[PDB]
DNA sequence: TCGAGCCGGAAGTTCGA
DNA sequence: TCGAACTTCCGGCTCGA
């Protein structure tokens, strides 16, 4: 249930691109047991990023990273038109 | 009445060409 | 060698039960 490293298998061919990784993990395995992926147009909410949130901080050899970070670094990520957060709730994320 | 998560700004080091 | 890129630290705002 972690086909990320198996799907990616994308080697140390340079650090991955932030959103490309997140976007690759998005349209990936089930995502029903650890998060919520609607089966309609393109809506993505983070229900329980327990494995995602700790993988995010693990890549940096950092043991634990709360989710506030993503609301932090992901927010400042409005540099390119790639992932915009939804003004609906707070754990609702979206991509263009 | 009380706690929790989200956001605002800046600085610092490294990548590919 | 050049410029941009993503990360992390400090402290502050408001909502629901």
């Amino acid at each position: 249930v972690i086909p990320a490293a198996a799907l990616a298998g994308y080697t140390g061919s340079g650090p991955i691109q932030l959103w490309q990784f997140l976007l690759e993990l998005l349209t990936d395995k089930s995502c029903q047991s650890f998060i919520s992926w609607t089966g309609d147009g393109w809506e993505f909410k983070l229900s329980d990023p327990d494995e995602v949130a700790r993988r995010w901080g693990k890549r940096k050899n950092k043991p634990k990273m709360n989710y506030e970070k993503l609301s932090r670094g992901l927010r400042y990520y409005y540099d390119k038109n790639i992932i915009h957060k939804t003004a609906g709730k707070r754990y609702v994320y979206r991509f263009v």
